[PDB]
Parts: C-alpha cells; structure tokens; sequence
C-alpha cells in the first residue's frame, strides 16, 4: 500500500504543505511541514525517500528562487537538507533514471534554464550534464526507456509544444515529435509505455486536453480530457492510473483530483485536496 | 467634471481593472475591464482618450510582459486596441507632448531599457527616438517646459537617484541635478512648474518621503512626506492637487489615496480604492 504524497505548492502565498492521499481507503494524511515554502517544485522518490526539487517562495514582501534538495523520510516524519543545485530552478521538472535524480530546466528570475543537473543521494553531490536544445521552464519531464524526455514548457518568449529527450549513455539531447498543443505547467507523466501531457498554459488559456506519445509510432495523440482545465497541475500514477491534483483553471485555485483510467479512456473525481492549490510536486512511495 | 481614472495594477496577479475616481463628490465608477490584465503600466490621455501604456501581465501559471497600447473611449466605455511598441516595456513611464505619446525605458525579461519610442495616434505609429543615458525601469516622468524628464528608476544593477531631460525639437538628452534620496518606482508628475517624486524604493525601504525640483534653481527639495511608505504607487494632478493611489509599502499592497495641496503643504487621506494594488497606470480625464 503505497501512499500519493504532494509537497509545497501556491495559495496567495507559497505553501509548505506535506499531505498523503490513499487511494485505497480515501484518507489524506497530514505530515510535517516543509522547511521552506515552495511552490513550482517538483517531488520524486529515490530509495524509498520522498524528494523536494527547486520551486519558489511566493511571499507577500518578497520572492525568492529556490535552488533547495530536501529529502523527507516517510518512516520518520522528518525533513533533511541536501547539497543545493548550481541555480535556482523555479517551475522545475525532474526525473529519475537507476537513483539519480535529473534537475531539468526552470527559472531563476529573468534567467530561463536549459542547463539540467544530476543528484547522486549516495555521495549527496550534483553534477551538470549537458544542457537541453531549448531552455524550458514549466517544463514536464518523463522517465521512458531510460530516456529523459523533456516536454513543451516555456523558453522566456513562447510558451513550446516541441519535445526532446535526453540519452545518459551518450550524454545528448534529440528532439522529438512535437505535441499537438503548446503547453507550459501541463501534467507528464508515463503509463504503459507512453507519455501523457495533461492541461497546461499556452500563454492565454488553461487546458483540459490531455495527449500521449507512442513510441514506436513517435505520434502524439489526443485522448479523454479532464473535467477541469488546469494549469499548474501536480501529476502522478498509482496502479495502473492517472493522478491529477489541483492546478489552476483561470479562476480558481482547484482542490480537485481527477483519476485517469486507462482501460475505459475516462477520468472520474476520487477525491478533494483538503485545500485548493497550485504549483504542487508529487510522488508516490 | 474631470475623473482621476486608475488602470490595471497589481495584487498577487495583474489587475484589468478601470475605476474612475470623482473629487468632487467622493464616487467611484467601475469601466470595462482592460483586455489583458497589466501591471506597471502607465496611463495618459491625449485629446481626451485614455491610453495604457506597457507593463506586464503576471498570472500564477507564467507572466508575460506587454508591448502593447490600448485606448479606451470614457464616452462609449470601450477599449481599442492601437500599434505596439517595438519592445515590450514593464515598468514603464510615458509623458505626452503636442499630443504624442512617449515611452520611457522598462524592462523585458532580463534587458533594461534606455530606449524610447514616440506614438502618433493621428498615424497609429510609432518610432524610435534618442535613448536615455542611463537604463531606466520603474521611472518616473513628467512632462516640463516642453521637455521630458525622466526621474530616477533603476538600470538593472543599482537603483537611481540621478534624473534627465529629453529635448524634443534637438533629440537629445542631458543630465540634470540628481534627486536628494534614490528612488525607483516613485510616483512623478508636475504641480506649479515643479517636478514632485513621491515615495518609491531605495533599494532598502520604500519610502514616503516627497522632493520637488525647481528648474530656475536646478535644486531638489523636500516638502511634506506621506503618511504611507509606498513605492509603485499611481499619481495624478487634478485641480491643483496631487493624488497618490495605493502602491506597496513593503507588505501591504495599499488601497490608500492621498491627496497634497501645496498652498499648505500637508497631505490628506482622501479615499481608498475598491481594493488595494500597486503598478497602475492613472490619468485624468
């Protein structure tokens, strides 16, 4: 019985918020408090350890870029520091591939990232790799065939629909199929084989389509869309199904989670956040 | 019958509010909303249209700074759009002369603006004209003895106390006595044949403190402060008094609007707006 963690997020202010959905009986859980409010992060596990990457602290007088790792361990209900990023990553994505973790892209201020960075927990050290095509914020990040895919986002002038994905063997970055939408902040995740790319923000509008890649055909393809358009989304999947929670919809800061099935092509709500929010990250331990 | 009208601004996100203000019997008007929510814009009116000018729309999914000018008609309460600069200017100010429009200096992304361009809205264009000496975003303007002055700010690097002076018919800019204390996002305008600045940020408080400069003594000095510390505020005469609305005191984003009279140099709460914000653009009309 794995728990759907999500850490951090935005509400008038950055949040510090750690809670825990279990889908199997719908309880949340209430866990200890970030160290430092952060929304725009991303979450991962690592060795059964929850993560906290990058994000910011929106605060009425003043607002600050985080470069943070914080690592929080389920069996202890507590937060440790990491060594810190070479720079502030806000609107971050990351992934992991064999227990290191991919710091990919996001701001710090004006400046709009392609530089993307690896996290070894074993000697607690970060080391840049080679650097994306485009520089991507508000990007989705997929972990697929142990590649590193990099999806739409935002480079400082035009939100992107274009793609690539990254080789560790070779240390290169290829693009790849563009999406049929422009999406910065959308959902990414992977799930039988494919990437999916749910809502987001083309500069004007907040989604509600949601698209995945195929592979071996290298298309991207339309499915179900969500009830709600959001933007901002945390994402993630348990069982065999997709997980979104919260977002942005242009008005509303969503409390809403909406459940993916893949077998009927259909979302269904399962359940509420205990409070509406925005730029979350997510993982499932 | 003149109204003191207040466009956009800021509080968490960008606002598209239009609001006019009546002096005389205290009264508040809600207009059609600007098209696109815009923060550090700057507001003027030429032959009785009221323009807005630059800025930048924040939103919690990514923010997007604005090259656009848009003119809204108090006679049919209808917005249109007109040309767009050649670059987009957050934080900027503009000044009117012979019925044309300038804009002066803001920020796109990571550059800062010492560029400054002229609108004909008899021809709809707009073109370029000499740059600023200094880079200039957050800067104040006013428009004196057929030249335009431009008033403190801050380059990207430190923010300003220096000021200059725009020549219209030579095309050229010189600089002038530099302000007592250094002031980005202050609010200037012209009462008497003075240049007041009024608040703004030092690069350590805002400030409430008030200096006016006398051009037949090149000198710089203070009058009454404000009762509010705000930096980012909006500023108008009307019938011979200097109106201030909201702006950012460090914390709070005011609704506060005070009111200077120069005969006995105090200033007076006068109102407060519908909701507080900072980064309007004023005029009067």
């Amino acid at each position: 019985g794995r728990l759907i963690y999500t850490a951090g997020g935005y509400f008038r202010q950055s949040l510090s918020y750690l809670e825990a959905y279990n889908p199997s009986d719908g309880t949340w859980l209430r866990l200890a408090d970030l160290q430092v409010p952060r929304s725009g992060l991303a979450g991962c596990v690592v060795g059964g350890l929850l993560y906290a990457v990058g994000g910011r602290n929106n605060s009425p007088d003043g607002n600050t870029d985080s470069s943070a790792l914080d690592c929080y361990n389920p069996m202890t209900n507590q937060w440790s520091p990491c060594a810190p990023m070479s720079v502030p990553r806000n609107r971050i994505g990351v992934g992991v591939i064999d227990g290191h973790i991919y710091a990919v892209g996001g701001s710090h201020g004006c400046i709009h990232h392609n530089s993307v960075e690896r996290y070894e927990p074993e000697r607690d050290e970060w080391h840049l790799v080679a650097p994306m095509l485009t520089r991507r914020i508000g990007v989705g990040v997929a972990v697929l065939n142990r590649l590193l895919y990099a999806v739409g986002g935002f480079d400082g002038t035009n939100r992107l629909n274009s793609a690539e994905c990254y080789y560790p063997e070779r240390n290169e970055w290829r693009m790849i199929t563009a999406m049929n939408t422009i999406r910065s902040g959308a959902g990414v995740c992977v799930l039988h084989n494919c990437i999916y790319a749910a809502g987001g923000y083309d500069g004007q509008d907040q989604l509600n389509s949601v698209e995945r890649y195929d592979v071996e055909t290298e298309t991207w393809t339309f499915v179900a869309p969500m009830k709600h358009r959001r933007s901002a989304l945390g994402i993630t999947v348990h069982q065999g199904r997709i997980y979104v929670l919260g977002g942005y919809d242009g008005h509303t800061f969503l409390d809403s989670v909406e459940c993916y099935d893949p077998d009927t092509d259909t979302w269904s709500e399962v359940t509420r956040m205990t409070s509406g929010r925005s730029g979350v990250g997510v993982a499932v331990t």
